[PDB]
C-alpha cells in the first residue's frame, strides 16, 4: 500500500463529492479529501496509474503530486 497526493480546486463542496464519487467508482480506494488546503491524498493499494486515469474523467484541476 503506497500513498499519493493530489492538488484538486473544490470550486464548489460538490467538487468533493465528485471525485469521492469517481475513486468511489473505481472500486475499494480509500481516498481521503482535504478542501481547505484543496488537495486530496489516497493510501489504497489500487495502483497510482488506475487511479490517475479514472479520476481524470472529471475534468477538475485535479493533479498529481506526491508518492510515498
Amino acid at each position: 500500500m503506497p500513498k499519493h497526493e493530489f492538488s484538486v480546486d473544490m470550486t464548489c463542496g460538490g467538487c468533493a463529492e465528485a471525485v469521492s464519487r469517481v475513486l468511489n467508482k473505481l472500486g475499494g480506494v480509500k481516498y481521503d479529501i482535504d478542501l481547505p488546503n484543496k488537495k486530496v491524498c489516497i493510501e489504497s493499494e489500487h495502483s497510482m496509474d488506475t487511479l490517475l486515469a479514472t479520476l481524470k474523467k472529471t475534468g477538475k484541476t485535479v493533479s498529481y503530486l506526491g508518492l510515498e
